[PDB]
């Protein structure tokens, strides 16, 4: 016992000064959450979305970068959003194969340009995040990354749709391959477009494979903390596929993979690695809530 | 630059995690605050009292002591709702030099034992919050202790009102020896009797004085972030007393002794410095907001 520090007000201190100046920043953030709820209030309902839940949301984007302002986390904020947004229409809204098609099909074209439908404010809602996006860049040729993670994300929602509905199961290997509906990656290739540079883009093919490393870890923390909700709506959930011990021992040597790669990645992109690490990080710490 | 760590991943993902995990505590916590409120909205109306407002107070006792349970966290959340509907049925309700002084009254004979009146929410409150100490108490006598904190509070409560309504404004020196009324020494002692044991009681003083060293600093900070507001209401500032500046060196300066003497204390009490370190850093770099 004698290595282990007498003294710890001082670091406590000190670390208890950065948490209580994020906290003032995720409030910060809530505001712009609070604003994007508003112009679109058909796809925000009360009994899911809450100032709770627009306070876990902005929490999270600024523990996630505590080194950007309110302003630079704006993107994250509302691409984060989107991504519940049309989590709801999909799995509560749609009612048919064709209906999360059409869903899928929509959002594509406005990603890929093309201007949203006046009766689709899911597509007005992901326009607006494009635009921000356009104006926003902190380099050029983003719209072809963008695009692809949008359409990652759209494809898996796809797959999970017709899981729900299909005769057998996926494996646990062809489910964790599914991440790209948690929506993680196309918020932080969001994020990337606007608050990184030029080294940011020759780095972009590296970072969007550790950013789908952790996705699968937050998948993983993720159904760990929501098993008895998906249970509940028949929704998909790893432990249907292998027991608590092997997604638990999974997740645990994920992450420690996982971090290995942001310490040789960190050396190249320093602010990259750091914000996947904290995403990892913190994700799995809420989730657990231990 | 070399002497500057190359690698911040790796403790990047383990300060997010433990972020994480309070953030979740914090929610936790939330949840005997809505309970609170619910009781006795009477003293708890919305243009000031909502889940915004409960989420900030719920994410400070989570950071301030975060190996506290929830439930371990109980007190001190209820014991700093108290402060605030205090706070309001002062500033806000009473109208009377009279008024001020049987509120005053009310709650000081609840808190030495009596029953509250059947029309006084706010004793009712405390009185709920003195029976969980009695239940919940780690050693005996505390009841000397807390019924000194809570007349300390409530005769600078009053030594505040009649400054609002005076020739002469105090100094600054006599402004921050008030600062009592903030409620921040009165919320420790009452987390400190339900979490505390005989070592903890054996020490109150010494704790006591420290506590009233850190609301000093608290004060400072409170008011630094609240000038604009307090311009607003009438209400005192430290900043009409002295300049910014040195408001601003003092809390420097202050905060610096106060970790000297957290410093020494903790060989003592490690829980009880640890406490007032957190609840010094989380609160100065909350108000800030930098
Ligand atoms: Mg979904
Ligand atoms: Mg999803
Ligand atoms: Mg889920
Ligand atoms: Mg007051
Ligand atoms: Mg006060
Ligand atoms: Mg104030």
């Amino acid at each position: 016992n004698a290595m282990v520090p007498t003294h710890h007000a001082g670091n406590g201190f000190a670390v208890a000064s950065e948490q209580g100046r994020i906290c003032a920043l995720a409030a910060r953030g809530q505001r712009d959450l609070r604003q994007c709820v508003r112009a679109y209030p058909s796809l925000f309902p009360n009994p899911p979305v809450d100032d709770t839940m627009l306070s876990a949301l902005a929490l999270s984007t600024a523990f996630i970068a505590p080194w950007c302002s309110a302003e630079q986390l704006r993107v994250a904020n509302r691409a984060s959003l989107w991504v519940t947004a049309e989590d709801w229409q999909v799995d509560r809204v749609a009612t048919s194969d064709d209906a999360v098609r059409s869903i899928v099909s929509a959002c594509q074209a406005v990603a890929d340009g093309a201007a949203p439908d006046v009766d689709c404010a899911l597509g007005q809602l992901l326009a607006e995040i494009r635009d921000e996006l356009a104006t926003g860049a902190g380099f050029t040729e983003w719209q072809p990354v963008w695009r692809e993670e949008v359409r990652r994300m759209l494809t898996a929602d796809i797959r999970e749709w017709e899981w729900r509905h299909s005769a057998r199961p996926p494996s646990f290997a062809e489910y964790l391959d599914n991440a790209d509906n948690y929506g993680a990656s196309f918020v932080n290739v969001s994020h990337w477009i606007v608050t990184g540079d030029a080294q940011t883009r020759s780095h972009l093919p590296e970072l969007i494979a550790a950013s789908r490393e952790v996705q699968r870890i937050l998948r993983l923390s993720n159904d760990l903390a929501s098993y008895e909700r998906d249970i509940r709506s028949g929704d998909l959930n790893a432990l249907l596929l292998v027991d608590r011990e092997e997604v638990s021992r999974q997740l645990r040597d994920r992450i420690r993979a996982c971090q290995d790669h942001l310490h040789a990645l960190e050396v190249t992109c320093p602010r990259e690695a750091l914000y996947l690490a904290r995403e990892a990080g913190f994700t799995t710490g809420f989730y657990h809530g231990a």
